[PDB]
C-alpha cells in the first residue's frame, strides 16, 4: 500500500502553484457560519478550496468554501455509523423537500443553507441553482441508494460513487467568476473519477484497517477481479494516466477548470494528516 501511494503520487503529482494559498479569510468565514447552527467545519478543508480554485476571486472561493462546508457537514451525518438510520432518511428528505422549495429549513444544515451569507451576491447565480439540483440528484442517486445496499459490482460503486462523491456539485463553483455553468460531458465524469480514485487511493488504510469499510474502489476492484492491491494500483495508475492526459489535452474551459480540481485535490491529500 505504502509504496504504490508513492509510485501513484510521484507519477500525477504535477501542481505548479502555491503550496500556502491565501485561506485565512474564508476559513474563518466558513467557520462562523458553521458555528452559527452548531456545526464545526475544520480548518484544513478550506486549503482544499485554496488549492482546487486558485484563479477565483476573494467572494467567489467564500462561497466555494460555504458549499465545501455544507457537503462536509451532511457527509458527516450520514457517513456516521452512530447516527440512527431513520435520523439520516429524515435529513436526507428533509434536504431534498428544502432545495425543492417544499418546505422551510429546519435542521442545522438547511439553515446553514438559508443564510445571507451562505452565497453572497451569488444567490441568484445559475451557479446556486445547478449546484442545488446536483445536490438533489447526489442524494437520490447517491447516498440513498448507498445506506440501503450491502453488495457492489465495480460498476455500480462507480454509478453511486459518481453520485455520492457530490463532485457533480463542485464544478458548477469554477464558473462563479463568470455567470455561466460547466460543460458536463466526459470531462466532467473523468474529474469525477480522477477526484475519486484519489480520495479511495488516500482513504484506503482508514477504510479497511481502521474503519472495516468496504465502501472503496480498491476494495470492490480485488474482490471482483481475484487479485492484490498493488496489482489494482498499477490498474488505477494506468487509468488515471490516460484520463487525466485525455483531461490536460482538450483546449476547453470546462476540462481547464476540472484539472486544477484534480491537481489540487491531489496537493491536499498528499499534505493531510487524515490518510
Amino acid at each position: 500500500y505504502f509504496q504504490g501511494m508513492e509510485k501513484f503520487y510521484n507519477q500525477f503529482q504535477s501542481y505548479p502553484l502555491s503550496l500556502h494559498p491565501n485561506t485565512s479569510l474564508f476559513n474563518t468565514k466558513t467557520k462562523n457560519l458553521a458555528q452559527k447552527y452548531g456545526l464545526r467545519y475544520p480548518s484544513d478543508l478550506s486549503n482544499l478550496t485554496g488549492y482546487v480554485y486558485p484563479y477565483l476571486s476573494p467572494s467567489a472561493l467564500q462561497v466555494s468554501n460555504n458549499w465545501h462546508a455544507f457537503l462536509w457537514f451532511l457527509d458527516d451525518k450520514i457517513d456516521d455509523p452512530d447516527c440512527p438510520k431513520v435520523e439520516k432518511e429524515i435529513i436526507l428528505n428533509h434536504i431534498i423537500e428544502y432545495l425543492s422549495n417544499k418546505c422551510k429549513a429546519s435542521h442545522p444544515i438547511t439553515q446553514f443553507l438559508d443564510d445571507e451569507e451562505m452565497w453572497l451576491q451569488y444567490k441568484e447565480s445559475k451557479c446556486r441553482f445547478e449546484c442545488e439540483r446536483q445536490a438533489i440528484l447526489m442524494i437520490q442517486k447517491g447516498m440513498i441508494p448507498k445506506w440501503d445496499k450491502e453488495d457492489y459490482t465495480v460498476h455500480e460503486y462507480e454509478k453511486i460513487r459518481f453520485y455520492d462523491s457530490g463532485c457533480e456539485t463542485v464544478w458548477p463553483l469554477m464558473f462563479l467568476d463568470d455567470g455561466i455553468l460547466p460543460q458536463y460531458g466526459v470531462y466532467t465524469k473523468f474529474g469525477n473519477t480522477i477526484v475519486c480514485r484519489v480520495n479511495d487511493l488516500y482513504s484506503y488504510a482508514k477504510d479497511v484497517y481502521r474503519d472495516k469499510s468496504n465502501y472503496n474502489y480498491f476494495v470492490y476492484y480485488m474482490q471482483e477481479n481475484n487479485c492484490h492491491l498493488d496489482e489494482v494500483i498499477n490498474i488505477v495508475t494506468e487509468e488515471v494516466k490516460n484520463k487525466w492526459h485525455m483531461l490536460k489535452n482538450a483546449n476547453n474551459n470546462t476540462a481547464e477548470r476540472v484539472n486544477y480540481w484534480c491537481l489540487g485535490n491531489l496537493v491536499w491529500h498528499h499534505a493531510s494528516e487524515r490518510y
